[PDB]
């Protein structure tokens, strides 16, 4: 059983759920986690979706080396200043020192763009559109969180190069909406699109667009995915020039974008409850578990009939016919593992040519005739997804408090909210705001009390004529979301 | 153009083909290579096939960490003795030394089996069946070869644990036949199944079964895939015990198996010719390229009609309508890249409601009426695969010389053959044979002249009553394939 309540001890709840549902195994290197089959299956689902969608944009998958030389790694100025203390270095093979130490990729801009100039010489070579499915390493000494913040993680990283700004920026936002769909249609998680503040954008980017999620039970925002307009910054550093149709040398305009197995953690944190994992049907291997209750051969034959009915309509299920466990053990076993639907069959159900169908998300039960099971299961799978999404969306909406003064912020943070505030967007105020909110959090978590700029939402409320910045008192430019975060 | 002939300067031919066909880009770390989209597409095809097939055996995909501790890495005795001098070690993050240095996986037995004992406690937990799609690192200082022998490579590694020997061994050979199908049905490459000699089997294995391929143009064998029966050797080292139905503690019987992007290199070396890449249709993104020859709008409309006909029947193609290049440039451009079929359309073809269809593998051309194109393309794609396979199979068969005495070996090796020889299988003769054949190769390649035991073929000729070992003169046990190798 899960022995900590989600609302009472969130972190212990989370670790219990991910271990006991067999998603995650811990490892003897801190910040590294094993993805067991149930977790990797979710990854494969979203991988298939995203592959299908980026193929329509003519992005092609590729694979680049795990390692980068000092030479290539330092061509980036703001980029390496961002990543340098968490880049892991290989220095030895066996007991012998390498002739030159080499670094493991934290992200692959410097690796890929080292060869982009050979591939791009003319406007005819554009656009160039690549993606990798790989793992990267960011070896930090902050507290890790399984799925959410790890030292090694699986992701996809896309990289494109275009003849001008307009085409690149359009691709940036097309990708951002694909991430919206990845979260909503497969994980049933709502996100907020926005632009990062200057202090929080990717090193080397012109701007960083972002999808933000929020975990209302512990008041913490989590960046769900990211899509950068790099402009010509990397093209200047790596000399990625092309001859345009007027025979003029130009720099390419670049994008890069990423989304990780953090998405799985966001889904777990969003939908999981005190009984364990709750899976949206689109990322659940088994849509239905059939559990018999005890003639035992009549029940066996009936449950296998139902299994045939579901599998014949391409609905994968499992009939838990294990002889040594009670029905209630099985109920709990499969609720912990997040199976969306349980079908129960006892003798009274068989006599009625009926069965009991039980939704994982709200535990509502109903009697369904045998011949109606297929249809009723299909409808229910759809309705479960919608319910999960809508419940999460209400929580997301209820997590935002609009403020005009810093005097309202701490109260909102302590109620596990984010704030939407008018802001002048000056980069120095970012650190000032972080430090003051951290200082004032003195009035249970292990994570920091500091509030960060999360994103400037694409959907802006009107800015009244003379509204001042909630922090500096200077004229406010736009509304920006702030909160504590992972 | 390819400027070296396959038969005259094989290595320069190979490097030209893989670069100019845009499969591979070289990198500023030796032995590491970029897989450009055309190469990665082949990987994705065989990945999809193998996933589908291992799912039928109830193998589940997973993902384990890139890194392993000294602790876990040394529990293996023969395994670490095998891998230790080519294990790469991470010792630093940024400029700070790690508190404990950690190793990059050369293969994941020690990583996965460190946690197997927590997952396997009862006969109810068996069999356990896992697979990973990942990359591994084997940092050797021998000469690398793109695709064939690299310091980092993509692969799949499967690992299973069973209640007894019979079940494990059956899975070993089921996997070996899946590798046979991977090579034959997608890459059109024939292989030879066999068992490794004791000197060549995997460190820690009970036995190693193998699929061997042979490149007749330079006389070199290449191991195509591998499937190990590990017995209880790793179970003893990692204490993977389970309670059986008689309540007796037993060790699991384990398997592990692997197949890499080396398969792509084998395909290139097998089917490539003096014009460049030759792709089996099942791993070619474009099955057909349509090339116009010059009313230009009539030809454009006709070629697009044909493109619609092919794409409507789920046959991906490309219409090369680029205005600045001649037809012959385009012919060569797409032959270099291995497209299986070229359709040419000039005015005489349009007047005849016809077109010219040209096979990449033998350059045979024929006139096909418009309404017959779909059908004729389908048949031709099938026939191209069969032809590629059968041609390769003839070469493989012609590459084996049966000998009874060492006196016949060097002659055969110099004619770019392998030898099938009666052998006593004593492990010390392996090094003796290697050293003597290397010594005698004195009478152009950069690779070693040494001959190795390749495999003991599953399909054995009869062993005559008193046949002696071709090397030691002692009684021969079985026939074994020997040759030079990659
Ligand atoms: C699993 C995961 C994800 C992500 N990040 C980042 C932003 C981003 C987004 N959106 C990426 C661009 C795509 C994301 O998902 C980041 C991470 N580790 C780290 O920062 C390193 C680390 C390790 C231990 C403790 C603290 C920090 N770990
Ligand atoms: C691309 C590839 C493949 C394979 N091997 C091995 C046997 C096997 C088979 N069958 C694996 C078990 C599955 C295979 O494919 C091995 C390798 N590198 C190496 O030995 C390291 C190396 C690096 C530079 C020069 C020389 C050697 N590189």
């Amino acid at each position: 059983a899960i022995t900590s309540k989600k609302i009472e001890n969130f972190s212990d709840w989370y670790t219990q759920v991910i271990v006991k549902s067999e998603l995650i195994e811990y490892y003897d290197i801190s910040g590294c986690y094993i993805l067991r089959p149930a977790a990797y299956y979710i990854w494969e689902c979203v991988q298939a979706f995203f592959n299908k969608e980026i193929k329509k944009l003519n992005v092609e998958n590729s694979y680049f080396p795990l390692f980068v030389t000092k030479n290539k790694l330092e061509k980036e100025k703001n980029h390496i200043e961002g990543f340098s203390p968490e880049v892991a270095w290989v220095t030895k093979y066996g007991d012998s020192n390498l002739p030159e130490e080499i670094a493991i990729r934290p992200t692959s801009e410097t690796i890929m763009y080292s060869v982009f100039p050979k591939w791009i010489r003319s406007y005819r070579d554009l656009p160039l559109k690549l993606n990798q499915w790989n793992t990267v390493v960011r070896w930090e000494f902050k507290q890790p969180t399984p799925f959410i913040r790890t030292r090694e993680f699986l992701w996809q990283e896309g990289h494109t190069a275009h003849k001008n700004e307009e085409e690149a920026v359009k691709l940036v936002f097309d990708i951002l909406d694909l991430y919206r769909r990845w979260y909503e249609e497969y994980l049933a998680v709502p996100i907020i699109k926005g632009i990062k503040s200057e202090g929080e954008k990717f090193g080397g980017a012109n701007f960083t667009s972002t999808a933000e999620a929020f975990i209302s039970e512990n008041g913490r925002a989590i960046q769900a995915a990211t899509s950068h307009y790099l402009g010509t910054n990397f093209a200047k550093m790596f000399k990625i020039e092309f001859e345009d149709e007027n025979e003029v040398k130009q720099y390419v305009h670049q994008t890069s974008w990423g989304c990780t197995t953090r998405s799985i953690g966001i889904m777990i944190m969003t939908h999981g409850d005190d009984k364990g994992l709750v899976l949206p049907p689109n990322v659940s291997k088994y849509k239905v578990v059939i559990v018999p209750i005890f003639d035992e051969n009549a029940i066996h034959s009936y449950c296998k009939d139902i299994e045939k009915i579901l599998k014949n309509a391409q609905i994968n299920c499992v009939y838990d016919d294990r002889a040594s466990y009670s029905p209630g053990y099985k109920f709990n076993h499969w609720e912990l593992r997040g199976i969306p639907i349980r079908i129960e069959v006892g003798p009274k159900d068989l006599q009625n040519n009926s069965c009991v169908i039980v939704r994982r998300d709200n535990n509502e039960k109903c009697n369904v005739k045998k011949e109606s099971v297929l249809l009723e299961t299909q409808q229910m799978l759809v309705d479960i997804h919608k319910n999960l999404f809508l419940k999460a969306k209400k929580k997301l909406d209820d997590s935002i408090v609009q403020v005009t003064s810093f005097s309202e912020v701490m109260n909102a943070l302590n109620k596990k909210k984010m704030v939407l505030a008018p802001w002048c967007e000056d980069i120095a105020t970012e650190e000032e705001i972080k430090k003051e909110t951290q200082r004032l959090s003195l009035n249970e978590t292990t994570l920091s009390g500091a509030m960060k700029p999360l994103c400037i939402p694409l959907d802006q409320p009107p800015m009244p004529p003379n509204m001042k910045c909630f922090w500096s008192g200077k004229p406010a430019k736009r509304w920006c979301l702030f909160g504590r975060s992972y």
